[PDB]
């Protein structure tokens, strides 16, 4: 009860960095392939307050870090007819792949563990803290 | 369950911006507050690696980290650089704790201790899971 907190913090470390040692190869950032998963997992027309949101960083990290993509011709930006639009590049095509499909056989090897029933249980109650959190700081 | 790891790291960085939030009043963030409970549980006199090592981080993030907390007089360094608490670091640390405990009773509002038993064995066995890939 008392750790719980940290042992939550942890857990996304630890989850992360061997994703981290999963992509070696691509010598990405952890702050790259994160923000190039929730690029390509956002619906098109969408803010990039919302595309903060999602990836869970401040504006100002993340205008650096699609500056530092756009450099590696992972992305491009466009005037939109709805602020600028993020548009991945055709070079970036086999890095997204290669991305989405460790972030998602990761996760499959480390629910390999539980069961269905055990991750339902664990995703109520993440969602009852998040309920309890959001409430306090509007609070 | 396809958003667990999204969740995860969600709920972690909500609860971290309410510390943050809550301990404003101070003028310390969590980041301050991990540091000085790490120092504070060890063996005084730890080196920065070996800090970095209990904490789990990088060194330069603690070095930043352990730069604010000696300006603001709650820990001196000696010559490794070798880290102790200030005594004026000892009601900085029960009050921060206040808040830390405080909060953290807030979060567990209205969520049984089956429920946050049964929450620790899952985070543990996953953790585990993780441990071992990472070989």
């Amino acid at each position: 009860e008392s750790t719980l907190g940290s042992d939550l913090a942890r857990l996304v470390r630890v989850w992360r960095a061997l994703i981290d040692h999963r992509l070696k190869p691509l010598e990405l950032t952890q702050t790259h392939w994160v923000t190039l998963y929730n690029i390509n997992r956002l619906p098109p027309e969408q803010s990039q307050i919302q595309l903060a949101k999602a990836i869970g960083i401040e504006q100002p990290s993340l205008v650096r870090t699609l500056d530092q993509l756009e450099e590696k011709g992972l992305i491009t930006r466009h005037t939109s007819a709805n602020a600028k639009r993020i548009k991945l590049t055709e070079q970036s095509s086999p890095i997204i792949e290669q991305v989405d499909g460790v972030i998602s056989s990761t996760r499959k090897e480390i629910l390999g563990g539980i069961s269905s029933d055990e991750i339902a249980v664990l995703s109520g109650l993440i969602d009852k803290l998040e309920k309890n959190i959001i409430q306090l700081q509007t609070k």
